[PDB]
């Protein structure tokens, strides 16, 4: 994340860590993901793309520091790994870029809900917040382009969603966003997303409930000049979330 407040999994209760081990025994750190159930997590394509090996990932529900036991976590394993079976990226466009991982622990169990483990809300069928809602994104991104090294503390920030058809214009992102995406962002520049933060939760306050309305895929940069951040359109993708699982 860029600039924004440091916190802590409490207040994010819903936020899956994902590592990848190495042929040699490291493990380094991927992407963000989302509980939507106990037995489920929903993330991004790109993130599993060039290893699509179930043997390879480790998810973490109730991790606040990247190299530490914060209390209360649970270790998981990827019973199941789901691609939507037509993703393909461009020179920044991400089509069809959300995922299943399908979590288990080594005794065969899912995820078991406490005041650290909880999970958000699925959207409905033709319903997200109208332009300038506010709204939130966890995760272990980076601080700075400018880096190497991913942030050793959780961070979480607040963007604005932006129109389709103003993300649409010449000196935005074009005809490279679709209608199945969406475009949030700080009016001011100074806050975002970035490499490491992929796949992680767009939370917007739809209703009185929190809900999984996007989801971290693309963008020019971090925090440039109109210059958005884009993410998936959760609730399209409701019969095949649903047909899945
Ligand atoms: C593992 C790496 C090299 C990788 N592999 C498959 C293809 C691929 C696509 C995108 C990325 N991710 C990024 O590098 C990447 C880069 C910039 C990003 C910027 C935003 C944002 N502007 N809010 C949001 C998300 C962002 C993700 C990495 C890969």
């Amino acid at each position: 994340i860029i600039g924004g407040e440091f916190t802590t999994i409490e207040n994010q209760p819903w936020f899956a860590a994902i590592y990848r081990r190495h042929r040699g025994g490291s493990v380094t750190y991927v992407c963000g993901g989302s509980l939507m159930s106990p037995c489920w997590v929903i993330s991004a394509t790109h993130c599993f793309i060039d290893y699509p090996k179930k043997e390879d990932y480790i998810v973490y529900l109730g991790r606040s520091r990247l190299n530490s036991n914060t209390q209360g976590e649970m270790k998981f394993e990827v019973e199941n790994l789901i691609l939507h079976k037509d993703y393909s990226a461009d020179t920044l466009a991400h089509h069809n870029d959300i995922a299943l991982l399908k979590i288990r622990s080594k005794e065969g169990r899912c995820a078991q809900p406490s005041r650290t483990i909880q999970t958000i809300c699925l959207p409905s069928m033709y319903n997200d917040p109208q332009f300038g809602t506010s709204c939130e994104i966890t995760g272990f991104g980076k601080e700075n382009s400018t880096d190497y090294l991913y942030p050793e503390q959780l961070k979480m920030t607040v963007v604005k969603l932006i129109s389709h058809r103003e993300c649409q214009q010449p000196h935005y992102y074009g005809s490279e966003v679709t209608t199945k995406m969406l475009c949030a962002a700080d009016p001011q520049w100074k806050t975002d997303s970035c490499q490491g933060d992929s796949g992680g939760p767009l939370v917007c306050s739809l209703q009185g409930r929190m809900t999984l309305t996007g989801i971290v895929s693309w963008g020019r940069g971090c925090a440039l000049k109109d210059k958005p951040g884009v993410y998936t359109r959760v609730s399209h993708f409701l019969p095949w979330i649903r047909s899945h699982t």
